[PDB]
C-alpha cells in the first residue's frame, strides 16, 4: 500500500537538463526557424522559415464633433449650453456669438491634438528595451517623422514642442468638458494589447487636424489640414510650417483672445486645459488600458477624408468641412461628411463588405454599462448610399447614421521585413481589405492577417476577393458578442457626443 | 489615466437604456447580422451576413509506443525491465519472451482506448444546454457515431460500456504504469478552450488501434484497425464488432493467457489497471486544464496511417506495424513508420510546408519544465525523405526523429453551414492546408482560418497557395515562443517515453 | 405535453411491478386501462426503464420554470395512483391524458397546438409505439431555433436550480396508492365534455 516514486521525481536533473529552452525572443527582429529536413531547399517556397512579428498598429483617426443636420444637432445644442455659461459669467456685450465660441473651442481641440502630437515625437524617442527593438523608431516611422531628425536635432524639437504648449496654452479651454481630456487621453498614450514585456503596441495619430479659416460676415469654416502620414520622413521644417498654417488666422488675433479671455473669466485658471511640458527626461511609457483596447476593437475605418483637392467624378462638393453660415441652416454649426473614400477616384469595392451589421465584442460575460458605451465609440457603421450628380460616378459614397466626438481613417502596421536587409515595413488598410487576382498578393494577404492576429484586440477585417466576387465577414475571435444595428450605435453616439461637451452649472 | 466621465454618473439612467444589449448569443446555430445598408443586397456575395461560430475541434491520434529501430529504444529498455520483473523478480513462466510481454501490454492499451472512447460516448449524449446547441449531436458526430442512435438505445450503450470493462478484466496490466492512465485521460475528457460558458471543446479520437496478431514462432505483430471517422453514422453494432474484432485474437490465446497470469501474480490484483463502472447518474462535464490546450498548441499532424491495402506508387512496404521477429534485429520491437501520407495515391504538398522547425509557444513568462515537457507531447517534426522503392513515386513519405506516446493523424472541426439549412459542417484537415488555385477556395479557405482562430489554444497552420507555389508559415498568435529543433524534441520525446512504460510498482531504481 | 408524457410512461413502469395476493386488477388492469399491452412492460421491463429515464433526460434541453405550478399539478395528476376509500383492496382512480398538445410553427403567420391523440384503453400498444409517440412529440422542437432562443432565455432568467426537474427513475422505484381527499374531491363533480375535436373529424 506504499505508492512508489514517479519516473520525473526519480530523475529530476534528466527532466530539467532536456527542457532548458531559451524562451523571450527580442520583437523587431528577423527570425530564421532553419529546416527540419534539410533537403526541403528544392522546395523553394514551398518551405517557409521565417518568423516576423509586428509590433506597432497605429490607428489614424479624424477628431468630428458629432454628426451635425441643423441646429437640434448635440453640437449645436452644447454651443448654446456653453456660450449661455460663458456669456452669464462675463459683464458686457459680446461682440461673438454661440457658433463662433463653438468653433473656437473645437480649433482648440486640434491645437492640443497637435500639441499631443509632436509631444508624443518627442517622448517616444526615448524609450528603450533590449527585448523590444521596435523602441523607438517604429513608433517614430508610424508617426511620420524621420527619426534620425528627432536624435540629430532634439533640442530644437523640445524648443520646438514647448513653444507650442506655450503658444496654444495661452488660448483657455474648459477642463471639465470631456472632449478635450478624451482626445489627449489618445493622442498622449502607448497602449500595450497584453500586460506583458514584449507586448504589440498602439497608438493614436490624427490623419487631419481642423484649420480655422475665417471667413467674415459669411460665417466660419473649418478646414482639414492633413498630417503625414507613416513612411514619409518629415524633419522639424514640416512640423513648425504644420503649426504655422494651424495658427496663422488665430495667434494674435483679437476675436480669439476676447474669446479665450472670456472663457477664462467664466471658467477658472483651474478650470482649463493644461499642457504638459516636456524636458529632456520626459517619457511616456506602454501602458495597458482595456478601454482603449475595447474601442479599438470594435473600431470600423471611415475611409480617406475628402478635400477640396480631392477629385471625385460624381460627387462634386463633398469635402470634409465643419461650416457656419447664418445664410444656411439659420446659422448652425453643419458637419457631414461622407465616407468610403481612400484617394484613387473609382470604388474601393472592399467598402460593401463594412454594409452589414457590426459585431461588438467583449471578453468575459458581464459588462458594465460604461464598458458597452466606451466599446463603441471608434465604431461607425453606414446607412445609405450618398447620391451622386451626373449619372457618371467613379467612386461609391456612403453616409453615416452617426459618429462620436472621433472616426477612424485608417490602421497602419509595422513589422520587420523578411528579407534582408530586414527594415521596417508599413501597411496601410482599413476594416475592409480587397484582395484581387494576382498571384503576389494572396501570400501577402495572409502575411497581413497574420501580422494582425498578433494584436490581441485588433480590429475586426472584412476581405473581399477578386475572382470569388464575394466578402468574408469579420475576422476576428469572438468571445461574448452582440450584434448592432445602426439605430443602438446612433442612441450611444448622440448620448457620448452630448456626454463629452457637457458644461458644468451655473447661469 | 482617463478620470472617468461625470455625466455618466449624474445620468446613469441614460447610459443603462442606451446600452441594453442582448449579449450571450447560444453558440450551435447559425446567426444572421442584417444589414446596415438595406439597398446593400444588389451586391450580393460583396456583403457577408453570415456568422457562424464553431464548437468542435475533435483531434485524431494514433496511439505509438515510440519510435524503435534497435534495442536501445524506449519500449526496449521498458521491455526488458518488465520481463525482469514478472520473469524474474517474480516467478513467471519461460513460454515467451521480453517483447511478447511488451506487445500483450501494449494490445491491452488499444483495448482501454477503446474503453474510454465508447465511455466518452454514452456521457456526451446525455449532455443538453441552452447555451451551447451543439451539445451533444456535434460532439457524436466528430466521434463518428450516428446520435440518434445513442438515444434510442441508451440502455443497450450504457450496458455494452459495462461490458467492455468487465471482459478487459479477463487481462492482467499494471496500473503504475502511466501509460494508460495518459491514453484514459487523453481519449475521455471533454476539454474546453478558454473556460467561460459557450468556449470551444476540444476531444482527442483514436484514429486506428493496434490489434493483436500472433506469427507463430516467426514472430507477432500490432496491425492497424481503423476506428470510425466523423461522418461515418455507426450504430452500436458497428462499435461490437469492433470490439470483438478487437479481442478475438486475444481470449483464445494461450500465450496471452500465460502472460496474463504473470502479471496478475507479479503485480497483484490491488496492482492492475481498474477499469471503473459508469451507471445512468455518470456526467461528464468539460474541464479547463492548459496542459491539454498546451498539448494541442505546437501538435503536429503526421497524416494517415498506412495500411497493407493502400495503394502508395514507389513505397510498397510501408503499412505501420509494431513487429517483433527474434531472428531479425536482436529480437528488438520495431515501430518506424512513414509519416505524410494523405490517404491517396500522390504527392500532398502542403507537407512540404512541414519541413521547416517548429515553434513552441507558451502562456505566460514563467514555464516550469513540467509545462515544457508536457506541451511537446502531440508535436511530430520529419527528419528526412523517405528512400523511394524504384524511380517512380507519386506520393512523399517522411522519416521523422522520434515522437511521443501518440501522434495526430487529422484534426476535425464541426461548425454550422452559412447555407440556408444551416446544418453541421465537417472539415478534416491538417497542420499542413492545401488552397489551389480556383475561384472556390480562397473564401472557404479564409472561413476555415477564421473558424480555427475562434478555438483559443490551435494548432499553429501551414498555408500552401497553389497560384504562387508558396507556403506561409505558423499561422497562429504567438507568445513565450522557442525554436526546436529535430534533436531537442527528441530528447524530449525520449525523456516521455521512458517515463510513461515506467513502472514503479516494479522493484526497480530504489 | 413532454411533461405529461413522462409522468404518463414512468406511471406505466411503476404499475407493472405491482403485485398483490388481495387485487388481482393489478397490475394488468391499470395498464389495459392506460392502454398499454401488459404483457409488453414484463417482457421488456428495461428497455421500459430506460426509456422513461431517456425521455426524462431528452425533456431537459429546454428550461422551464419550476415555481409555475401548471406543471407540478400536471405530474402530480398523471403520476399518482389514487385509492378510494383507504382500506387493503380499494377501489383505483387514475388520470390519463387523452390528447396531448403538439408544437406547430407556421413560420410569419401564427403558432399552433395541435391535438395529438393518446393511446385508448383497449389499445395494446408497444413500447415502440410509445416512442413513435414521443419522437412525434418532440420533432417540432429539437431543431427550432425559436424554441432554442427561448429556451436558452428560460434558462438564463431562471437559473438552472429554478427550473423544472424530471428526477430518474431506478429499479427499485414503486409507487404506492394514496389516499388524497383533494383528489377524490376533483373526481367527485368532475363533469365529462366529451371527444376533442382533430381536423380529420
Amino acid at each position: 500500500t506504499r505508492n512508489d516514486v514517479a519516473w520525473y521525481a526519480r530523475y529530476p536533473h534528466i527532466l530539467e537538463e532536456a527542457t532548458r529552452l531559451p524562451f523571450a525572443y527580442p520583437i523587431g527582429q528577423y527570425y530564421d526557424t532553419g529546416y527540419s529536413v534539410a533537403s526541403a531547399t528544392e522546395w523553394s517556397k514551398y518551405v517557409d522559415t521565417s518568423l516576423t512579428i509586428p509590433g506597432v498598429m497605429c490607428v489614424n483617426f479624424t477628431p468630428t464633433p458629432g454628426e451635425s443636420y441643423n441646429k437640434n444637432s448635440p453640437i449645436n445644442i452644447a454651443a448654446q449650453n456653453v456660450y449661455t455659461y460663458v456669456r452669464h459669467m462675463n459683464s458686457g456685450h459680446a461682440n461673438y456669438e454661440q457658433a463662433d465660441l463653438m468653433m473656437y473651442l473645437l480649433a482648440m481641440d486640434s491645437l492640443y491634438i497637435f500639441h499631443s502630437y509632436v509631444r508624443k515625437i518627442l517622448a517616444i524617442s526615448k524609450l528603450y528595451t533590449p527585448v523590444n527593438k521596435y523602441f523607438p523608431r517604429a513608433l517614430l516611422v508610424a508617426l511620420g517623422v524621420d527619426p534620425e531628425d528627432v536624435f540629430a536635432n532634439q533640442a530644437q524639437w523640445e524648443y520646438f514642442v514647448n513653444m507650442v504648449a506655450y503658444r496654444a496654452g495661452a488660448f483657455a479651454a474648459p477642463a471639465s468638458m470631456t472632449y478635450y481630456e478624451r482626445h489627449a487621453w489618445m493622442s498622449n498614450g502607448l497602449y500595450v494589447d497584453q500586460d506583458v514585456t514584449r507586448a504589440q503596441i498602439y497608438m493614436f495619430k490624427p490623419t487631419m487636424l481642423w484649420k480655422y479659416e475665417n471667413l467674415g460676415t459669411t460665417g466660419t469654416k473649418l478646414v482639414p489640414l492633413m498630417m503625414p502620414k507613416a513612411g514619409d520622413n518629415r524633419k522639424l521644417v514640416d512640423f513648425q510650417v504644420l503649426f504655422n498654417n494651424l495658427v496663422s488666422t488665430m495667434l494674435g488675433d483679437e476675436d480669439f483672445g476676447i474669446m479665450s479671455g472670456d472663457v477664462f473669466k467664466a471658467f477658472g485658471a483651474d478650470g482649463l486645459v493644461k499642457l504638459l511640458a516636456v524636458d529632456s527626461t520626459t517619457m511616456t511609457l506602454p501602458t495597458y488600458d482595456p478601454l482603449i483596447l475595447a474601442q479599438i476593437h470594435s473600431a470600423r475605418a471611415v475611409g480617406a477624408p475628402i478635400l477640396e483637392t480631392s477629385t471625385l467624378t460624381g460627387f462634386p462638393g463633398r469635402q470634409w468641412q465643419i461650416t457656419q453660415n447664418p445664410d444656411v441652416n439659420n446659422g448652425a454649426i453643419i458637419f457631414h461628411p461622407s465616407f468610403g473614400y481612400d484617394g484613387q477616384d473609382h470604388e474601393e469595392l472592399s467598402f460593401r463588405a463594412m454594409c452589414s451589421n457590426m459585431i461588438l465584442n467583449l471578453p468575459g460575460e458581464a459588462h458594465s454599462a460604461e464598458m458597452i458605451i466606451e466599446a463603441t465609440r471608434l465604431a461607425t457603421m453606414f446607412q445609405v448610399k450618398a447620391v451622386p450628380a451626373g449619372d457618371t460616378s467613379k467612386p461609391v459614397l456612403y453616409l453615416p447614421n452617426g459618429f462620436g466626438t472621433e472616426v477612424v481613417n485608417d490602421y497602419t502596421m509595422i513589422s520587420v521585413d523578411k528579407a534582408t536587409p530586414h527594415d521596417l515595413t508599413i501597411h496601410t488598410f482599413f476594416n475592409n481589405i480587397l484582395v484581387p487576382n494576382a498571384k503576389e498578393n494572396y501570400v501577402a494577404n495572409l502575411e497581413l492577417l497574420n501580422n494582425i492576429i498578433q494584436f490581441d484586440w485588433a480590429p475586426q477585417l472584412y476581405l473581399t476577393y477578386g475572382i470569388a466576387q464575394e466578402s468574408f465577414g469579420p475576422f476576428a475571435q469572438l468571445n461574448d458578442w452582440t450584434i448592432l444595428t445602426g439605430e443602438t450605435l446612433a442612441r450611444m453616439h448622440e448620448v457620448c457626443v452630448t456626454s463629452m461637451f457637457d458644461v458644468p452649472q451655473m447661469g
